[PDB]
């Protein structure tokens, strides 16, 4: 007997992520045989289990094979011999991955020069970093895309929204233990707008005339033709023809009761829209 143990090197705490595995190691000096035990939470650590430890020449180690939650806690290693005792103690955390406690909806409607907001709450070990993307691209901050991370809530805020921004949104969240994601599907639509009020047109009696107004939007658009009250529809009088960008009226056999005011309504899911022309009538 004579010199007590003494642990020369000390083991590093350490973060570990669930599945993972890692090592703690400590060096003793001191008169021979020292005695070697670890505790995890003051629990004597037997052989067999998801620890493994070795001793070789005053060497000593402690692996945690496949980290679980349960693994967390305070490590120390114990020396003992005839002169005396020492021990040494290292913390072991362990990291979860990201996980979503909110997701985004499946899917929106929204309508051209509109904002939107999507919220996620995320969980799992700090420091998750979050990021969003569009159909795979990396949102960049912006004016137009706001975004921030704050006691867990993930959000995107965007504006002036336009056609081109419809597509697939993700917000994926990391650590160092794994990431996770939610995805969203945008659709962006334009409302109908007749932007050219059309020239009246000038008809004969018993001619036939062409009314016409130009559209803008997001087709498909329902169509309809008025006149006094009353819906016009294609038949023998009238052929309508409504196409994407272009809706017209053509009056067959104009007589005394054709002429005056024409109103061509339109809409789609995010709007409506209504165009003024008129005919008039030489002689």
């Amino acid at each position: 007997a004579m010199a007590p143990p003494f642990f020369d090197l000390k083991p590093v705490s350490v973060d570990l992520a669930l599945g993972e595995s890692g090592t703690f190691k400590c060096h003793v000096t001191g008169t021979a045989p020292i005695k070697i035990t670890w505790a995890k939470d003051n629990r004597e650590i037997r052989p067999g289990g998801n620890y493994k430890m070795t001793l070789v020449e005053n060497t000593a180690t402690l692996t945690v094979l496949k980290v679980t939650k349960g693994d967390a806690g305070q490590y120390t290693c114990y020396a003992s011999n005839v002169a005396g005792k020492d021990s040494c103690s290292a913390q072991l955390g362990v990291q979860a991955p990201p996980r979503f406690i909110k997701k985004l909806e499946p899917s929106r409607i929204v309508k051209q020069d509109e904002h939107t907001r999507y919220e996620c709450k995320i969980g799992g070990s700090p420091e998750i970093k979050v990021l969003w993307y569009k159909d795979e691209t990396e949102i960049q901050e912006s004016s137009k895309f706001r975004m921030s991370f704050v006691e867990s809530v993930a959000v995107l805020e965007m504006y002036n929204l336009s056609v081109e921004d419809s597509g697939d949104y993700t917000c994926e969240a990391h650590n160092a233990a794994g990431s996770a994601s939610s995805s969203t599907s945008l659709k962006v639509k334009e409302p109908p707008v007749f932007r050219k009020k059309p020239h009246p047109v000038e008809t004969l009696k018993g001619a036939d005339v062409h009314l016409e107004c130009e559209l803008q939007g997001t087709p498909p658009f329902q169509v309809s033709w008025h006149k006094d009250k009353r819906e016009l529809r294609s038949g023998k009088k009238y052929k309508i023809m409504s196409e994407n960008f272009l809706t017209s009226i053509h009056i067959l056999n104009v007589d005394s009761a054709d002429i005056g005011e024409y109103q061509c309504k339109a809409s789609n899911d995010v709007g409506s829209y209504t165009c003024v022309g008129s005919i008039t009538l030489k002689a």
